[PDB]
């Protein structure tokens, strides 16, 4: 029983179905593959087209999943899509009325066209199954829990009918107990508020990170005017007719000032985050207190995008409402993509389910075999120095004990937003200094952002308070207090309220990463490391060896450990050997605007990425002339010859474009097809 | 007592308050000036910045109104703005949360900044008055009616609180009788439906013109699912939670396929428009049947943007529900700007009002004095031939009788969307082939579109069925039946259903235009002309002399009559003497996207206008190089020398960009102050 689960919109690599298609129109595209009831492969398209939370059709994700499964497209028994057909087609139809030049192609025709043109795959109509959105979420969260029965709660921003749903799950059977309508979305509430802080879609985790720095008393009475808790676990959100934002009109009327780009976070801003987080917590605990008592159940699965609020999950864990709580690594729409595969199989006979609780999210493409990796690392010679230690974990453990910050790339990439030791950046977890050192310098993000610890299963309870229930910690789903007697010891991974988004690694969840942290513990007396995602501020988590090396070379990391090779950056790297390549969304433009006196203004030049929210950057006339000749094969050095050579000024200008990922820059050729490692 | 009325957003000429500010965020910007109760000047900003239904701050309109009144900024006693302060600021606040780079400037600071930087006018806080939106519509529509008591209905997309409001008016006082919430908007319903016919904001009256070609029965039962009439003049619209469009999900579920831009209008499209138009008529007449008998009024003023639905007005006229009906020429938000002035005046003293029913919309800037018009037409000599007939009206009537299609430009431009004899295109109303060609060749628009007649007041009842109530026909507010025995004769202006959006012109409403129509009637026996607005498909109604000549030369008009000068295009027009200028929104781009094997794709060049909805067009490599050197003073002939002479292909390529208004082309100099 081999079933593809699909989520996201339908745009091609280089264009969107409607020009500048909204980034909120079916985001976090992904593909999942199940076989005989198990999740055999899953990867978000963002890892492959390098567009954070992309909406584009997950064609690459499908190709990669089929390769990991050793399947042809025609081997696939069914395809599940994470919304009902009439709902997606109604939304598409609405986009088409707003863009009258777009041809009338609805989801079924588009899915078949993308697979046909992309994979030579001729999908028969009977193999495509469309699925209720909250059902998809519920299957994904509950079926990987290892539980045989559970209360299931789903809370997200937009199901077709509901923003919230409560189920009773038993075996492979879901029974809806309650629902909440779309305008009551707590995910929409959170996003609406997030905009008042100078942030936008995808920044919710930043707002959650900020909230402990604020006082929830300041705006508590203001938020009280936006919701009311009611009997039987009901609530209302109080809308308005003025703007599509629940929160902005009232806060404007009380003098709140939305944060501007590049501005600092005032105490008003910090307190707003704190009150927003406490609001969503109170409503969800209101829901769960009622449905715990009413259903009688002791086990909870929590899905939907809202279940990436690990602070909320920590409060659910400590509430004492449940004995067990499970949360999936990909609880946002990529998880509904997986769930849709299971719902498609259920629609076509009895449902085969996973045999055990999910412990590892290592499910995307691997980096490649040792032969092809070495070969490719050699293409990078003009830029890096490679060692081959005897025990790369031992060497890495010592280097971390020495105080270095490591890139750590091994095996199959993580499904969902957290890095868990397959595409990670790791450092010593004890010195506070590592916080501003990694935030400001190497990862280039805001300072209030705390860092997440990874600890061995054996030492977990010597450092963290996991009480209140038995939650799953392999995926950093839960924020838990750090025990007071360990707070100062864990100076880098302890938030202001003494809490931490802990990963608990085991020989089961990740043998190599468990070995690393254990071995570090023996060397140091503290088996806890800092673990943050391996990417800079302009890209999602790195996927390929090339992505890994590129990201190493464009951040200030000390050493990179990638499949037992120890990589360092040469003294002066020769950028001239790299071959520049446009991304599918790269645009290069010379512009003239209207001058005063109604002349043609003077030429300016820019590069940008053509998707909604895509970045943009000025380029010098000289780099514009160089980039216009990019052919995909000639090296940067050789292209620069046409403008007098790759001078230090040009190389610096190119490097800064590289850091923002406007172009692909890598040695000639590729690493070739990913080899059969025999697993 | 001198009061300025304002409406629109606050964007400058070249930038918008937020980048790509949506075209619906405070559109139809305009300024109005009232002195001693009388509307002395009014013009929409679109006529001056040449962006249809523009949202930009009406800076040029304010300056032009002050000049027409002979007033200085410091003379203005008050300024009214057509929405409450908190409402417009809440919307601005929302846009700022979506665009965190934009600084937190709200409407009071923005309005005073635009006036100070734009006019040198430091406006004190106490002179700025914000006004309820439907109250502003109501004042405008009622105070110009000539009536001393009336029922006043306002229907539009949305005021700050309501989609519709019903008032009692007596003397100068408005008292509210009823209101309808924002989700019940009939304006929003009609605009939602308009999006299904491949159209957008501003196109509603095209859908209106399509409706008589459709059968209203096909989708009647479908539309019946989106509204319910209730007792005592109430009604409800049934929304949905999938998409922000009331209409599209239901019609999708029944297999409706929204027309694509540049595809024909199928019979299902036509039937869709006909059922839509019937639906809104049913609901409005339901509202008005209740409130006429309840309020006791025999007279009705109807305003708000929905009052530009001339078909609806004609059914209100024939309904027998009222003895009299008045509709203002500018019932959309420009008219709300004017009403904001009256409300501002009322809050700062007693309220002076118009002495008479408004008969003329000729309220914008004029074309200029006779000598500056003659001198400026001389500057255009390399492209035009000019005659100076003894009696231009006499000559024009004869040319019309010989089958010529005339541009007609005189005096002050029309306020509101209809051309009424000051910026008009006119032709013989009799041959049906005139509608076919003027649609295809001159206005360059869809063949289904009807044409509106102008008739003399003395012959109106010989041709049209005006009966029922007494409505005002000076501004083409009402669709009326053409008399059956005249439908054959009026081949070009009788719509498929036998109706016509008539302008009845009189010596009092437009003396010169009336003389033209009367004289044409004397020559031919038919005192009726076709009268369409003087603009091509790429511009709003022409304003200045250079606008009129530009439009004449880039439309396929036979002859232009402008302030008694007879203008025709030269056999070979020398485009090289024209000085190209960028418009403030013109952008010139050389672009590369990704190509094969992740290469840089091949260069392309394009020109575009930088506003939401703005057009774009490809340009050749060599025109791109030419336009890159535009300095605003050098002629196109001199500019083309750098690229090796003004080729015949370059001139042709330039002419087509001129026709689409991507740049300004005009002889050196200008007409000077008017
Ligand atoms: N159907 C659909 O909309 O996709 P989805 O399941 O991925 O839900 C995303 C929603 O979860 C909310 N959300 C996401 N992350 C969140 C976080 N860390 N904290 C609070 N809310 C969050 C987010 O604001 C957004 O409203
Ligand atoms: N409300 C506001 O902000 O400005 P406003 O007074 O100018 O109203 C615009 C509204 O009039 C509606 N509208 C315009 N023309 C229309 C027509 N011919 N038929 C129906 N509705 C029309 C249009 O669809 C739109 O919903
Ligand atoms: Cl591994
Ligand atoms: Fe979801
Ligand atoms: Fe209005």
């Amino acid at each position: 029983m081999l079933v593809l689960g699909l989520n996201g919109n339908f745009s091609a690599a280089d264009t969107d179905v409607v020009p500048q298609l909204g980034e909120y129109f079916f985001h976090d595209s992904a593909a999942s593959l199940i076989r005989d009831g198990e999740l055999v492969a899953a990867v978000e398209e963002e890892r492959l087209n390098r567009i954070k939370k992309t909406t584009k059709f997950p064609l690459n994700a499908v190709r990669e999943c089929l390769a990991l499964a050793g399947a042809r497209p025609e081997d696939v028994d069914a395809v599940g899509y994470y919304f009902p057909e009439n709902h997606i087609d109604t939304v598409l139809n609405h986009l088409y009325t707003e863009y009258p030049r777009a041809p009338l192609r609805y989801s079924r025709e588009l899915i078949r066209q993308r697979l046909k043109e992309g994979l030579g795959w001729d999908l028969p109509d009977e193999k495509l199954v469309y699925v209720p959105h909250h059902e998809a979420h519920a299957y994904s969260s509950y079926l990987h829990s290892g539980m045989d029965s559970a209360l299931v709660l789903v809370l997200d921003a937009a199901g077709e009918l509901h923003s919230g749903t409560v189920y009773r799950a038993e075996g492979t059977r879901l029974e809806k107990l309650a629902d909440y309508p779309v305008p009551k979305s707590l995910g929409r509430l959170y996003l609406n508020a997030t905009y008042l802080l100078g942030y936008g879609f995808g920044d919710e985790y930043k707002v959650m990170g900020l909230a402990p720095w604020g006082n929830p008393e300041t705006y508590r009475d203001t938020f009280a005017k936006l919701y009311t808790l009611q009997d039987n676990g009901e609530y209302e959100l109080h809308g308005n007719i003025m703007v599509p934002n629940l929160v902005s009109p009232l806060f404007y009327a009380e003098g709140f000032r939305p944060r501007r780009k590049g501005e600092p976070f005032t105490q008003a801003h910090r307190d707003f985050a704190a009150a927003l987080q406490e609001t969503v917590e109170k409503i969800v605990l209101h829901i769960l207190e009622y449905w715990a008592k009413t259903s009688g159940h002791s086990r909870l699965c929590f899905g939907g995008g809202v279940a990436h609020n690990s602070s909320l999950n920590g409060l659910i864990l400590k509430s004492g409402l449940f004995d067990e709580v499970f949360v999936h690594p990909a609880s946002h729409d990529a998880g509904a993509g997986e769930g849709a595969a299971y719902a498609a199989a259920a629609s076509l006979g009895t449902l085969e389910r996973p045999g055990k609780r999910l412990l590892s999210a290592s499910l995307g493409p691997a980096l490649g075999g040792r032969e092809q990796i070495r070969a490719r690392l050699a293409d990078w010679a003009p830029l890096i120095d490679v060692e081959f230690p005897d025990d790369a974990v031992e060497t890495a453990a010592g280097l971390l004990a020495e105080g270095q910050v490591l890139g750590w790339a091994y095996g199959r990439s993580e499904f969902g937003p957290r890095a868990l030791g397959h595409r990670s950046i790791v450092a010593d977890a004890r010195p506070e200094e590592n916080r501003t050192r990694i935030n400001a310098m190497v990862k280039k993000r805001e300072g209030f952002r705390p860092f997440a610890p990874v600890v061995t299963a054996e030492a977990a309870r010597d450092y963290f308070d996991l009480s209140g229930a038995d939650g799953n910690h392999e995926f950093m789903s839960f924020v838990v207090p750090v025990l007071p007697e360990r707070r100062t010891e864990l100076g880098a991974v302890t938030h202001v309220d003494g809490t931490a988004r802990v990963q608990v690694v085991s020989a089961e969840s990740g043998e190599r990463f468990h070995r690393l942290v254990r071995r570090f513990g023996e060397l140091t007396g503290t088996p806890v490391l800092l673990n943050t995602s391996f990417n800079n501020n302009a890209e999602p988590i790195v996927q390929s060896l090339d992505d890994v090396v590129t990201s190493f070379l464009t951040t200030d990391l000390d050493v990179l450990v990638v499949e037992d090779c120890l990589v360092r950056g040469k003294a002066s790297p020769d950028l001239g050997v790299l071959v520049p390549r446009f991304r599918p969304v790269t645009r290069l433009v010379e512009r003239r605007t209207a001058g005063p006196d109604a002349s043609a203004g003077a030429k300016t030049h820019e590069i940008h990425l053509d998707y909604d929210g895509g970045p943009s950057a000025k380029v010098s006339p000289e780099l514009y002339e160089l980039l216009g000749a990019v052919d995909g094969t000639t090296t940067l050095g050789d292209l620069a010859k046409t403008v007098g050579g790759l001078s230090d000024a040009l190389a610096t200008e190119v490097f800064a474009l590289w850091e923002q990922r406007f172009l692909t820059l890598a040695p000639a050729g590729d690493i070739g097809p990913l080899a059969d490692d025999g697993t």
